[PDB]
């Protein structure tokens, strides 16, 4: 009954809830409002992280590739970059930061290094995803305005998207390795999926929030004997504090687990 519940709980905000899960072990998709656009916020760090590794696998980018960080690109949520100003970084280490502790000074200098905005969405073109767009820089692709369709994906893009990096070709096995420990390392989504998770489940996640009342998360959760099962949920256009977006992904989190 994750239909009706999931709608009750919509019913109760003023916005919109998306969510996809793809169950690799059973072979079983199911989605609400699957096919909907939501905003990316920081869940399109894996993204512009993935377009990266792509870049390093095919030698377009050095391994070992460095870039400036510039006092005045030190932007909003910064923890790791803000104390390397006027001093040159790894760009891997530069989408470690990303994705570990959503740095946006470090996301920002991913994407200034590998063709921005425009090359991330080529790069998901090219592996098969039609619908997510990447279109600005941080903070201002966190807008979220309602009928915006800068920025944006679907769910079921985001689960497509996760499964097809992981599972398919896109990236070299190193690159996908190190892509999932990036995702399992994830230390600011603990109030989110990470949670409610029942305890025998890994789970690779990356998080996001924005604008009018926005919340999202894309992750992979598995066992040692349970293949991986893929997940997005997003919600926006609601009055909700960050606190109580937690809560909201975490409730829709219980629901999707509990079927195991």
């Amino acid at each position: 009954k994750l239909n009706e519940d999931i709608s009750l709980i919509e019913k109760q905000t003023s916005g919109r809830i998306g969510v996809s899960v793809w169950d690799t072990q059973t072979d079983e998709r199911w989605d609400y409002r699957g096919d909907e656009r939501f905003p990316l916020m920081s869940t399109f760090k894996t993204l512009a992280c993935a377009t990266m590794l792509s870049d390093m696998d095919s030698g377009k980018l050095n391994k070992n590739a460095t870039a400036r960080i510039d006092e005045r690109n030190i932007v909003v949520w910064s923890p790791v970059m803000d104390k390397l100003a006027g001093q040159s970084t790894r760009i891997e280490h530069a989408c470690e930061a990303a994705m570990l502790m959503s740095d946006n000074t470090a996301a920002n200098l991913v994407l200034n290094e590998i063709g921005g905005p425009k090359a991330v969405t080529l790069f998901l073109r090219s592996i098969g995803d039609k619908a997510t767009r990447l279109d600005r820089l941080e903070p201002h692709l966190n807008e979220a305005k309602p009928g915006d369709k800068r920025d944006t994906t679907t769910p079921n893009a985001m689960v497509n998207t996760l499964h097809t990096l992981m599972e398919d070709n896109a990236l070299s096995y190193e690159s996908r390795t190190q892509l999932k420990i990036w995702m399992q390392d994830n230390k600011v989504s603990d109030s989110l999926i990470r949670s409610v998770l029942p305890k025998g489940w890994s789970i690779a996640d990356r998080s996001g929030a924005g604008n009018y009342g926005s919340r999202g998360i894309s992750a992979m959760i598995w066992k040692d004997n349970y293949k991986p099962v893929y997940i997005s949920i997003y919600v926006t256009d609601t009055d909700l504090s960050l606190q109580a977006r937690d809560q909201l992904i975490a409730q829709i989190s219980q629901l999707i687990l509990e079927h195991y």
